[PDB]
């Protein structure tokens, strides 16, 4: 139902803020981006940069993905990101997340025409 590109945007893009706004950022975002409906998605990263800057990573440093695929790209610069991870008290359907803000390079897998991100692989 969702294109791979649109799924990436929904799961990983938050250009509305420069960084996570509070310790409850992940609880709020995981819910509103529909990542807690079927189950608690265990781990998810949000990127606080413009969509244009994240799409641009597909023209940056070509690197292997964790799974061995050759269509991954690492950002030349660090980006503001928030790691969201299920923590102690979490049990579906009351998912609970730890919010960890950081500034790191992102690694994404890209596909299609236009060539855009379709998977968030890792941050460094």
């Amino acid at each position: 139902k969702e294109t791979a590109a649109a799924k990436f945007e929904r799961q990983h893009m938050d250009s509305s803020t420069s960084a996570a706004s509070s310790s409850n950022y992940c609880n709020q975002m995981m819910k509103s981006r529909n990542l807690t409906k079927d189950r608690c998605k265990p781990v998810n990263t949000f990127v606080h940069e413009s969509l244009a800057d994240v799409q641009a990573v597909c023209s940056q440093k070509n690197v292997a993905c964790k799974n061995g695929q050759t269509n991954c790209y690492q950002s030349y610069s660090t980006m503001s990101i928030t790691d969201c991870r299920e923590t102690g008290s979490s049990k579906y359907p009351n998912c609970a997340y730890k919010t960890t803000q950081a500034n790191k390079h992102i690694i994404v897998a890209c596909e299609g025409n236009p060539y855009v991100p379709v998977h968030f692989d890792a941050s460094v």
